[PDB]
């Protein structure tokens, strides 16, 4: 069976309880995770140890908090106490875990399931070939020996409009924002990097990225996490918003792909 789970945010106990609920069995089953494995919840260290141990039985995409963790580890960014990352950063296997994490994809595609996953979704300005190329480019910088330079370059809110002519720092910044920070778009598809509200609460003319027809969404189902204020609700057919805010006192959500059956684990917080 195929299981897709939204943002874990250090909620190790809830993750394991939910996997036990569905009797997740590596070798029979595959788990997809929307990223943001770490921060806020108490168990980021245990989450990374477990997910790394799954090997080919897990298909991960990196989220914005995973990248922030890498930036803290590399000395690029300051540690925020509320993220509760110190046990992971101080662990004797921190290097092993974080060098594995920075090698993981930004984008997962299964052609037989016609299923795409990224942390924030797929901007309507991208077709599939462009999304693949951009994921490859950023994965290449993250898996290189020079990844601290890219992590430093990644921060920024511009440019917010895709063009194949984009080059350099702006190109990498846009790619990172589209895969890991996107929520709202302007009517022309341009990213808004400020509004984090639910769609009903957003200022006009902002609309969810998935409310603008894009070429990937027309051919593929898209699973994503990230957007907790969406509460996993309000999406069109073929769009699966799996982040139901476990670390916020919400729930951890698991979707089984074969029958589109949902399983939910309440937050312990
Ligand atoms: O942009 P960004 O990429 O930079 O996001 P972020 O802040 O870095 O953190 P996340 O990536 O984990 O996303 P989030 O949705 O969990 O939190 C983003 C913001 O929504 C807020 N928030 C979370 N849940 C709900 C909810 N149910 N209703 C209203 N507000 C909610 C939360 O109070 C946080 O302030
Ligand atoms: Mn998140
Ligand atoms: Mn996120």
């Amino acid at each position: 069976a195929t299981y897709l789970i939204g943002d874990v945010h250090g909620c190790y106990d809830e993750l394991i309880a939910l996997l036990h609920k569905v009797e997740f069995t590596p070798g029979k089953d595959t788990l997809w995770l929307t990223g943001d494995l770490v921060a806020r919840g108490p168990g980021s260290l245990d989450v990374l140890r477990y997910v790394k141990s799954l090997g080919d039985s897990v298909r991960l995409v990196l989220g914005n908090h995973d990248l922030h963790l890498l930036a803290v580890f590399a000395g690029i960014s300051r540690n925020k106490p509320k993220d509760r990352l110190t046990p992971l950063l101080e662990a004797p296997d921190a290097d092993e875990l974080l060098n594995w994490l920075r090698r993981q994809p930004l984008l997962q595609i299964d052609e037989e399931k016609k299923l795409v996953m990224a942390h924030a979704g797929i901007t309507p300005q991208w077709d599939l070939q462009t999304a693949k190329e951009c994921a490859r480019d950023v994965e290449a910088v993250l898996s290189s020996d020079s990844y601290p330079f890219f992590l430093d370059a990644m921060y920024g809110d511009m440019p917010n409009n895709w063009s194949p002519e984009l080059r350099g720092l702006g190109r990498l910044r846009f790619i990172t924002n589209a895969f890991t920070r996107m929520r709202f778009c302007f009517p022309n598809g341009q990213l808004d990097m400020y509004s984090k509200e639910s769609p009903e609460e957003a200022p006009a003319p902002l609309k969810p990225w998935f409310a603008i027809p894009g070429p990937v969404a027309e051919e593929y189902s898209i699973a994503f996490g990230h957007w907790a204020s969406l509460e996993g609700k309000g999406t069109p057919e073929g769009i699966y918003a799996l982040d139901t805010g476990c670390c916020w006192g919400g729930t951890l959500t698991c979707l089984r792909w074969e029958d589109k059956q949902y399983f939910v684990q309440p937050s312990n917080r």
